[PDB]
């Protein structure tokens, strides 16, 4: 059948024909018009049956011979009388209406349906999520239209409650009253909550119009809005999303889909409104202008497994209006004052003439509603009564049901409405169980609701309490809410790759993954052995900063609104910043890296790159309020993340606008100096100081006090309890700044002896110039060894695949291994005596030297990349020779395209040689530089310098030439002048950054090294050896220094949240908005003090009487 | 539309026919300079538009291998028929 | 054209209708040209097209290339990129 | 030190445990010189009577502006009870 429908619903068709009153109309002949008239206790007349027991019987008579025995004609039950039959109609109607064709599916059932059938259509065929509230409407038909606030108020408020609890506004369908007015209430607040709110009309296969129309399995089936100008048939309604068709019978009989609708308002109570919730989906009944069976049916609700509770909306109509005074004038919870009855029964009477026969009979269906008042709700309209009807629904279902408030919160959890718990739930008076705020908080953190995790703090509940280990892991051990499923694809790469089917992560394998994640010497709290050893056995199990924890959960399972929650809790918030940012940086570094449909990358490193932003935004907070605290707040160690440092981990993040920031920069210059005041000393003297040693005792030190904020070394701080003479040496050479200009001297000093070398006539063995050289280049390179082992993480191809990424340091091997190649080459080689420059090898090894020389002039741009003004500049001719290439591939190919052209049209017999090569690109270049070659050009004419090269087609390459230039000169290099122009700024910019960010890499790499420079280093290395078998910089706080430091860290952290509302709120955007909702609210209230008024000036002449 | 006129009942060939073929609105007199171009020349002066005469003009309006709806053969059936 | 399906293949053939419309305006002798008036139109008509396409690419990547590629059936077999091809609609 | 458990904030507290018999000169010179605290312009000592349940909503907010203005202004010491009863918890 390719229909789960046909295979399991049904349809009704009366196969059996019965008599109507048993008069025929009028018009003697009775026997044909008995075929003409009679409607079949069915109520569709003998040929509307088309039947097959009933098609071959209407020759005869039909069903039924004769008048069959009075007894007899009341015998027609559908159920021995009409047949269950495949459905003949589903499918989805559509609406004519402003652009909008909107949609349904209608199903045409039996009502003998299962109710367990009803459900599963609704949930699989249909693909409708279990709604987390269902409310049911009931009401009267063609109630004409309400006053205009009070269908504002039931059209906003119905729609509130709707759109914010996923809920299922269970109707009647017919385009009259009820589903009239929720139908216009959709309508006007749609396309906020359009794929939000399904309405389920439950109408008959009665009283429906276009009925045969509807027919037809599995269609797009058509419908119209115009209103059959006679009927009083019912048209389904315009934004009713689904239907349920019932069929009994025919036309009329609108009372056969009452106890299916009953069906589904039972079906959705036995399921669990969500998987980790025990309470049920709830049901609730709305009734606004009612009936007379309205008051029968709301009495059914209250007394019900459990109390399905009821809504009423007075001010609209009669039965709730009626409902509304009678419930709300009774006692407490019982009978009357004396005796009500007149006034009530009279009150009845008019809405309804019932007249003290069953106008009592009402007031027995009227009393135990309003002795049932807890679970009855009213919304008084017009008197601000809580605030449209979605506070009034959704309460409804919390105060009438005597419910434990555990319960009652947890449907606000389901629902996701803070504001309905925290004004109804956790309201004075309330009293709560041992550990029951717990259970609402496990649940709204796996479950992701970040608002009521605030609540539930805001009120009692402690995270330090709260927060435990087997706890903890489940809350990884979660698939009920917002997921990374990177976490198992990580905790897979960490072990082994065997991941078996249960696998209950564990606290150790997320130890793992945050070790892996952060890099390097990282030692997180799981991975310990004090953690293992308690961790293996199972306050101890509760950890000592809970929300230290919960940030790192909430980043590693992608849940950044709660991590920008978990954030502003507790303490070290910049550090938690730069963690996040890394854990998230390498997140997304390890999605990029592996195969997956959603990259989850672009929204790993925005999440990187938000709480990156977080660390730089509180720095310039403590920046601007105290400086020399500010940098303290860069370098103290951090002790829950794993003995790091704020500036350490935002290094590890290449988070540039941090490191580049004017703090940073500043402990920089402080690092660098050292113990020296550079602000009353100069360049001058430090050089000096140098050459002449006793000029270090006429400099200005810094005091200890001067050097709190700087990180140091032991030795450099068991220095400043004491300034001594040897003390005052060690100051001076341990400084990197006297270590940099001490290599300098010794730098450009080489320089200087290997030029003479390169330049001078280099004999048969080195000359003492030539030994000092390469004296400095085995122990240069010996630091460069010594460089890679001291340098970061123990895994030996991290170390090197970290110093080959720089550039220079690339140059320094090739340079390295070039000059001892050389060497060998020069200093190995046997010496002819007649003449230098015969042996071949020796001719290598110099012509290497003169080579690997070029290597070490550019280096002097590392050291001249040490100024501020100078070293942006050295970065930027990089950045723009790679963006500079395709246009000078273009010139490559404008160069190709003439000196080929050239060389055959000149050079016509020719055999193939490598000169080839060089003569189609040679000239072409030089051309680019100036050189015209003018007497070479028309090689025919007299001043000619090529005069035999005059031959057939050679005034061919003037023209060639004159355009080869115009292409290169005039149009190539002014592209690439107007190319530089337009990028300059934008490269300046980066380079300044990347330059202020390498400046941390520079200068610390200057604490590290020995105090001599290359030649004489190799003393500092074997002292440095001898040490090691015979036997970095920290800030050193004094107990109350850190206290006064995490002092400042939390006031200048209450300063930014201060001072980021305050000027949100002090915006003209933030002033302008309010001011409009202001002015709407105002608006509205003086339209009703101005009709308040004009119901007082009624009141003058009313009194006057 | 709002109220309830379905623009599938609306919508018929002698109607659609007449919107071309009006002067009592905003209107086009191009349409006709379009519809002579691609008609040999020759306009009648009553000359009533018909739909594959702007099927002709949809052809040529949007180039290349585009067939309307109003120049294919199922539609020249049903239209010389009515 | 907000009323029905297939909105954004309008969107490109009124591109299309407007632009020859507009061409063959300006390819002829009248006293109104009525041409900076019916590419305006056009290039009304292709900014629908694209701040939809934008609409569509920012929901879901896949299925927004699937809408530059599915054939019409309604507009000779087409497809809403070979009819913005087809007006040189570059945005 | 004594520490909350609140939204955010971590809210902090000195207290001390003394005997009643403490000299009045002991207890001014607790909160300058050890409590850190400066001297004030001004004292609100707040009487009034517990478990009071909660004040209208405009009469609150009235209470509750001026009492921190005049005590933000005039760096003011509001001597209390501590019980989250009545004034303390008002205050
Ligand atoms: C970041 C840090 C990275 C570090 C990177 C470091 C990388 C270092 C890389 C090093 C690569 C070194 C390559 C050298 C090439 C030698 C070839 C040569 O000259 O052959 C000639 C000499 O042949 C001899 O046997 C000469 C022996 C005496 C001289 C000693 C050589 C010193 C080598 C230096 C040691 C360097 C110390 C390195 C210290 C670091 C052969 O030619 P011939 O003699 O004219 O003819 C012979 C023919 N016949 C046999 C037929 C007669
Ligand atoms: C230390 C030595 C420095 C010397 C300079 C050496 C060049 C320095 C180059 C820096 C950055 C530019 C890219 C790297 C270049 C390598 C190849 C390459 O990328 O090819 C590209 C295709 O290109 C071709 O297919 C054409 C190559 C023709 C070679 C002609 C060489 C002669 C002219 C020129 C020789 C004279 C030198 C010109 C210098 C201005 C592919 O690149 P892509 O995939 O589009 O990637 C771009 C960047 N992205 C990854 C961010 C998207
Ligand atoms: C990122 C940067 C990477 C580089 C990228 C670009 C690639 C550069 C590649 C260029 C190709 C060069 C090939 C050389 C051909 C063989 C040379 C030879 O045999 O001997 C010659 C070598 O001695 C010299 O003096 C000439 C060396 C060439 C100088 C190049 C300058 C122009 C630069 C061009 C730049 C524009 C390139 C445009 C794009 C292609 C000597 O003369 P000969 O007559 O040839 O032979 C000896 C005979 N004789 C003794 C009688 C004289
Ligand atoms: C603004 C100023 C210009 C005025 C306007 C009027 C135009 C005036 C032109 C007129 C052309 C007629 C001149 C030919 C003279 C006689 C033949 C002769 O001597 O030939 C000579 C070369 O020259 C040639 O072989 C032919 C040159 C043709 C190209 C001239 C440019 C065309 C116009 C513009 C093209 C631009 C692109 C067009 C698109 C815009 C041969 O002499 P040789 O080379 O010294 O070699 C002899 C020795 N050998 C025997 C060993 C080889
Ligand atoms: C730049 C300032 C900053 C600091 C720089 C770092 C400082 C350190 C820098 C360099 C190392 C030390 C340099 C001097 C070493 C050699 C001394 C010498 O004379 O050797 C040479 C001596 O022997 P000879 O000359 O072969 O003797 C021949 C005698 N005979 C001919 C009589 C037999
Ligand atoms: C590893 C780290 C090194 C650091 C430096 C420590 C080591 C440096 C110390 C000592 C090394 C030098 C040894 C000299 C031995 C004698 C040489 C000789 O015979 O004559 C030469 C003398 O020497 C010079 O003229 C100097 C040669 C080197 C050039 C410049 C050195 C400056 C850099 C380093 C110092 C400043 C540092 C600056 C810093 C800002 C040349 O003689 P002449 O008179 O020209 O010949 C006549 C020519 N005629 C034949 C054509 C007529
Ligand atoms: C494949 C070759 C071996 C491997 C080399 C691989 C490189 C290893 C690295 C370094 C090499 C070690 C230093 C130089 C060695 C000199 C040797 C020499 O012959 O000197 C001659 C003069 O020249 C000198 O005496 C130069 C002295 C200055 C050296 C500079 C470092 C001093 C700084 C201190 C700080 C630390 C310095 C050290 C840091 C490493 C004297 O020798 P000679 O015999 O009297 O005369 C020459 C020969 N003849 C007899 C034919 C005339
Ligand atoms: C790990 C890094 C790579 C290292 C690579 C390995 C490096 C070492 C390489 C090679 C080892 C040295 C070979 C020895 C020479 C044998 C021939 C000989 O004895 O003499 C002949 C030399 O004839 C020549 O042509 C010499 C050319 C030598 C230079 C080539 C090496 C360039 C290295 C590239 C740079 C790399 C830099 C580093 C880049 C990072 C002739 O001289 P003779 O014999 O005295 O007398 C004449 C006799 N005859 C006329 C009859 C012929
Ligand atoms: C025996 C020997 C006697 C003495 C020898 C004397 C030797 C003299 C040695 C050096 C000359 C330079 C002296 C000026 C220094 C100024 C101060 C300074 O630090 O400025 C900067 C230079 O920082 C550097 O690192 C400069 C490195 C220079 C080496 C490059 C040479 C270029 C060669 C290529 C040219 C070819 C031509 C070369 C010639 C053929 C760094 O400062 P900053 O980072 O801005 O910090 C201050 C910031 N503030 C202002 C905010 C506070
Ligand atoms: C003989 C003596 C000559 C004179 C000595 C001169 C010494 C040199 C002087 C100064 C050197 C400048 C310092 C560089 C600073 C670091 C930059 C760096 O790390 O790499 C930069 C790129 O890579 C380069 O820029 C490569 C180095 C450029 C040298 C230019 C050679 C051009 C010649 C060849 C043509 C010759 C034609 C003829 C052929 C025969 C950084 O680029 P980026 O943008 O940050 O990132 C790249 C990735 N991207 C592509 C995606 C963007
Ligand atoms: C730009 C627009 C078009 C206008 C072009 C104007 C056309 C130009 C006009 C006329 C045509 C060219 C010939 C005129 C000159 C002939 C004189 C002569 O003999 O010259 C030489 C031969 O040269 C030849 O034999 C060349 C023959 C044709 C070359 C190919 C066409 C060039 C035009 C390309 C156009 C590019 C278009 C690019 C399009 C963007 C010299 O010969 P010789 O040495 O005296 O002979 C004796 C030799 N012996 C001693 C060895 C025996
Ligand atoms: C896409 C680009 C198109 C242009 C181009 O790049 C690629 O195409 C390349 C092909 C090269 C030639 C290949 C073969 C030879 C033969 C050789 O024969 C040895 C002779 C003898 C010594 O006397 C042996 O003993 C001499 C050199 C020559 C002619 C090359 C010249 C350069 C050329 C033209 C290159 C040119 C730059
Ligand atoms: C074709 C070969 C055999 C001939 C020599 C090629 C030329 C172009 C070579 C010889 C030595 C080379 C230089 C050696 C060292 C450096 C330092 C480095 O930081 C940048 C490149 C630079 C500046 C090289 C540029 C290219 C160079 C000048």
């Amino acid at each position: 059948q390719k229909s789960w429908i046909e295979s399991t619903l049904t349809k009704r068709e009366c196969v059996y024909i019965i008599p109507s009153s048993k008069d025929p109309h009028r018009c003697l002949p009775g026997c044909q018009i008995c075929q003409q008239l009679v409607r079949c206790f069915c109520g569709r007349l003998v040929k509307q049956h088309a039947c097959f027991t009933a098609s071959l019987a209407m020759k005869y008579s039909d069903v039924k011979l004769g008048e069959h025995f009075n007894q007899a004609i009341e015998e027609w039950s559908v159920e021995k009388h009409t047949e269950q039959s495949p459905t003949d109609a589903y499918g989805v109607i559509n609406f004519q209406g402003g652009s909008h064709s909107y949609r349904a599916k209608y199903v045409r059932l039996s009502y003998d349906t299962k109710p367990e059938i009803i459900l599963q259509l609704l949930l699989k065929e249909w693909q409708m999520e279990l709604p987390k509230l269902v409310i049911s409407v009931h009401g009267g038909m063609q109630k004409f239209e309400l006053h205009p606030r009070i269908k504002q108020l039931l059209g906003k408020g119905l729609i509130k409650a709707a759109v914010t609890t996923g809920a299922w506004i269970l109707t009647g369908g017919v385009n009259t009253g009820v589903a009239k007015h929720v139908g216009d209430a959709l309508k006007e607040h749609a396309s906020r909550s359009s794929r939000k709110i399904c309405t389920i009309g439950i109408a008959p296969w009665g009283v429906i119009e276009n009925r045969n129309d509807l027919v037809g399995r599995d269609v797009v089936a058509p419908y119209q809005t115009l209103l059959n100008p006679l009927s009083k048939l019912n048209v389904l309604n315009n934004l009713h999303s689904h239907f349920i068709l019932v069929d009994d019978g025919t036309v009329g009989k609108y009372g056969a889909e009452v106890r299916l609708r009953r069906e589904l308002e039972k079906t959705i109570n036995q399921q669990r409104i969500h998987a980790r919730i025990g309470q049920g989906v709830p049901v609730v009944a709305l009734i606004f202008e009612g009936g007379p069976n309205v008051i029968l049916t709301v009495l059914e609700y209250l007394q019900e497994s459990p109390p399905v509770p009821v809504v009423v909306c007075e001010g609209t109509g009669r039965a709730a209006d009626l409902l509304a005074y009678i419930h709300k004038q009774t006692e407490e919870g019982g009978n009357l004052p004396d005796a009500a009855e007149p006034d009530i029964i009279s009150t009845i009477k008019k809405t309804f003439n019932f007249g003290q026969s069953e106008a009592v009979h009402l007031f027995q269906t009227m009393m135990e509603c309003m002795k049932k008042k807890e679970l009855i709700t009213v919304f008084h309209i017009g008197s601000e009564d809580h605030q449209d009807i979605d506070v009034a629904i959704l309460t409804a279902l919390l105060k009438g049901t005597n419910a434990s408030a555990f319960d009652q919160l947890i449907l606000t959890l389901a629902w996701d409405r803070v504001d309905i718990a925290k004004n109804h739930v956790f309201v004075y008076g309330q009293q709560w169980l041992v550990g029951s705020l717990e259970q609402a908080m496990l649940d709204a953190l796996v479950m992701d609701r970040v608002s009521f995790v605030k609540l539930l703090i805001e009120n009692g509940v402690s995270m330090h309490k709260f927060l435990t280990i087997p706890r903890l892991e489940e809350l990884y051990n979660t698939k009920q809410g917002p997921t990374n499923p990177m976490l198992f694809h990580l905790i897979r790469d960490v072990k082994q790759g065997n991941l078996p089917p249960g696998y209950k992560i564990t606290l150790i394998d997320i130890g793992l993954v945050i070790e892996y994640l952060m890099g390097g010497t990282y030692r997180c709290t799981y991975t310990r052995k004090r953690f293992r050893l308690i961790y293996n056995s199972l306050e101890t199990k509760r950890f000592p900063y809970p929300l230290n924890e919960l940030l790192i959960w909430a980043c590693l399972m992608k849940r950044q609104v709660m991590a920008r929650f978990l954030w502003q809790h507790g303490e070290e918030s910049m550090a938690k910043a730069l963690v996040a940012c890394k854990i998230y940086r390498s997140m997304a570094y390890e999605a990029k890296q592996s195969d997956l449909v959603d990259d989850t990358s672009e929204e790993l490193k925005q999440y990187s790159n938000d709480f990156g932003q977080l660390a730089v935004e509180l720095l310039e907070q403590s920046f601007r309020q105290d400086e020399t605290m500010a940098m303290k707040l860069l370098t103290y160690e951090l002790k829950n993340w794993s003995n790091s440092t704020c500036l350490k981990l935002a290094v590890s993040s290449r988070l540039r606008p941090f490191v580049a920031h004017t703090c940073t920069q500043m402990l920089l210059s402080d690092m660098w100096m050292g113990r020296l005041n550079m602000r009353k000393n100069s360049w001058y003297k430090v050089i000096l100081s140098i050459l002449v040693p006793p000029a270090i005792l006429m400099l200005e030190y810094k005091t200890k006090a001067e050097m709190s904020h700087i990180p140091q070394s032991q030795d450099a701080h068991q220095m400043t309890m004491e300034l001594p003479i040897t003390r005052k040496f060690y100051a001076f050479y341990h400084a990197p700044i006297v270590k940099f200009w001490f290599n300098t001297l010794a730098y450009l000093g080489f320089l200087m002896l290997y030029t003479f070398v390169v330049l001078v006539k280099m004999e048969q063995l080195p000359s003492v110039q030539e030994w000092i050289v390469i004296a400095y280049i085995f122990t240069y390179a010996i630091e460069k060894v010594r460089e890679v082992f001291m340098s970061e993480a123990g895994k030996i191809s991290q170390k090197i695949k970290v110093w080959f990424s720089d550039y220079f340091n690339v140059s320094d091997t090739i340079a390295i291994i070039s000059f001892f190649v050389g060497f060998g080459l020069r200093f190995g080689a046997k010496w002819n005596y007649i003449n230098a420059y015969d042996n071949h090898v020796f001719v290598a090894g110099r012509l290497i030297y003169c080579l690997n020389i070029i290597f070490w002039y550019v280096r002097l741009l590392d050291f001249l990349a040490v100024n501020q003004q100078a070293g942006p500049y050295v970065m930027m001719i990089g950045k723009m020779v790679a963006n500079m290439f395709y246009i000078v591939v273009i010139m490559a190919l404008v160069l190709l395209s003439f000196g080929v052209p050239r060389k055959a049209i000149l050079y016509p017999h020719e055999e193939p040689s490598w000169s080839l090569a060089k003569d189609i690109v040679f000239h072409p270049y030089w051309m680019i530089f100036g050189e015209v070659y003018a007497y070479e050009i028309d090689v025919c004419a007299n001043d000619s310098t090529l005069p035999t090269i005059c031959g057939p087609g050679t005034w061919l390459t003037p023209f060639l030439q004159a355009v080869y230039l115009f292409v290169q000169y005039i149009i190539m290099v002014n592209l690439l002048i107007a190319f530089f122009n337009n990028v300059y700024l934008q490269v300046k910019a980066i380079s300044n950054i990347v330059w202020k960010y390498q400046r941390y890499h520079f200068i610390m790499a200057y604490h590290e090294k020995p105090v001599l420079p290359p030649p004489l280093i190799i003393l500092s290395h074997i002292v440095s050896l001898f040490c090691c078998v015979c036997k970095g910089p920290k800030l050193f706080l004094t107990e109350e220094d850190q206290k006064k430091l995490h002092d400042f860290e939390e006031q200048c952290v209450e300063m930014y949240f201060d001072e980021k509302d305050d000027k949100f709120n002090s915006g003209s955007e933030e002033r302008i908005r309010v001011t409009f909702e202001r002015v709407e609210q105002m608006s509205i209230q003086i339209k009703e003090v101005g009709d308040r008024v004009n119901y007082i000036k009624r009141s003058l002449q009313s009194l006057d009487s």
